[PDB]
């Protein structure tokens, strides 16, 4: 059935695109001991058991494998900026184009954020460069694993909403650098990519989300579409 399935972050009492400083230590540990315990099971539906034999190749994506994968993500994202009543993200072409330069740039031998690959692509999209910074992207490293560079779609789907669940409600080890840029006020759209050596236990997740301020002035920008799914509050009130 949908709801059983159906992926939605369940938020704690309390959140905020701001709890690391608007609650107290012990509202802080609370909250995240309750938002990582109300999302540590992987809804599943019998369409996503079949999903665990859909195998993707991640440096060989299809157009419309690029496409589901950044909107399967920005309606994950979406669902929890709309209910903060911040503005939604869209995907767009422009958009995925953008994160899989930048996911074909990215040092697959490095961790941490290739501040030179993001802005080799920011540049070649039309993008401003912040020299030596990264404004673009949420980089989830170690979630999943490439078998002759292939991996199922159940999997893809369940790293990234354990990666957007780790980032909204356990980033405090990294100063909340996550929480505060995937529900960053004004960002339009969003792109994920994903990298990594044919056998490799570290390959990448790649988020990348701005506004139209990112763009340089004579920079084309592509509404796309607004990815939404219907909320499980929603579809409860429904019932
Ligand atoms: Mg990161």
């Amino acid at each position: 059935e949908e709801l059983k399935g159906h992926k939605g972050i369940n938020l704690p009492p309390k959140f905020s695109a701001d709890y690391d400083t608007k609650l107290s230590a012990e509202e802080i540990a609370t909250l995240e001991k309750t938002a990582l315990e109300m999302n540590k099971n992987f809804p599943t539906s019998k369409e996503d058991e079949k999903n665990k034999d859909v195998m993707w190749d991640i440096q060989h994506l299809s157009a419309d494998q690029k496409k589901e994968l950044s909107v399967y993500t920005t309606e994950l994202l979406n669902d929890v900026r709309k209910k903060l009543g911040l503005s939604q993200l869209s995907v767009s072409d422009q958009s995925i184009k953008f994160a899989w330069d930048i996911a074909k740039y990215s040092d697959t031998g490095e961790y941490m954020h290739d501040v030179i690959a993001i802005n080799k692509a920011a540049k070649e999209n039309g993008f401003k460069e912040y020299p030596g910074m990264n404004y673009y992207e949420n980089l989830g490293g170690g979630y999943y694993e490439t078998e002759n560079g292939k991996v199922s779609k159940y999997t893809l789907q369940e790293s990234i909403r354990k990666m957007l669940v780790n980032m909204l409600f356990d980033d405090g080890r990294l100063g909340y650098s996550h929480l505060h840029s995937l529900l960053q006020d004004g960002k339009t759209a969003l792109g994920v990519s994903l990298s990594g050596e044919k056998n490799s236990i570290s390959p990448k997740i790649h988020i990348i989300s701005y506004g139209k301020e990112k763009l340089e002035d004579s920079s084309q920008y592509q509404n796309g579409e607004v990815a939404s799914m219907k909320s499980k509050e929603e579809l409860q009130q429904e019932i």
